């Protein structure tokens, strides 16, 4: 078999509210999905509360 | 149909007590309001409590 184990990153560029990540495949082969992160830039001007 | 995904940003100007933002339409059209917000200026001297 090929399994593997994570983690595996992989660029998500843009806006938060556009982008949208999805997991199709197929398959003969299972998968395993554990957690999920981000990274990103963040920027609000009007320091709240 | 012309609908639409928000947001939509629109200036109220002004103080806080005195602007009534409100919302009528009319129509043979649907609406839907998920969330509002608002930004602005602060400023109190007296630095409460």
């Amino acid at each position: 078999l090929n399994l593997g184990t994570g983690q595996y990153r992989f660029p998500v560029v843009g806006n938060a509210k556009f982008n949208t990540v999805y997991i199709l495949s197929d398959e003969t082969t299972p998968l395993n999905i554990i957690g999920c992160g981000w990274e990103g830039n963040y920027l609000r001007r009007s320091s709240g509360i």
